[PDB]
């Protein structure tokens, strides 16, 4: 069973690039990170910063999570991210994604020791 921290890295981390590469970036990323294996993951945000920078967010601005929990943190600075979302013509096993690149603050839920990201709550 994949640890929560490891799942967050696989789903939300892509440092090897400063930003989404092409309108086809999401199709490629979603498939490679195995988010289209048995079904197309509807929505998924990927952060284009170092793992260290993302993990550091857990010590930054403490904000409420969408679900009411209080273990969410908002990055002080904006970060390069790509939102991947299924399009209308998307249909398993032929998943299709719209790639939207942006630079904003990320909000992640953190837990454990070390205290690291385990959920991507949203971006602002």
């Amino acid at each position: 069973k994949e640890t929560a921290a490891a799942k967050f890295e696989r789903q939300h981390m892509d440092s090897s690039t400063s930003a989404a590469s092409s309108s086809n970036y999401c199709n490629q990323m979603m498939k490679s990170r195995n988010l289209t294996k048995d079904r197309c993951k509807p929505v998924n945000t990927v952060v284009h910063e170092s793992l260290a920078d993302v993990q550091a967010v857990c010590s930054q601005k403490n904000v409420a999570c969408k679900n009411g929990q209080t273990n969410c943190y908002q990055s002080y600075s904006t970060m390069s991210i790509t939102d991947c979302r299924e399009t209308g013509s998307s249909k398993y096993p032929n998943c299709a994604y719209k790639t939207t690149q942006a630079n904003k603050h990320i909000i992640v839920a953190c837990e454990g020791n070390p205290y690291v990201p385990v959920h991507f709550d949203a971006s602002v």
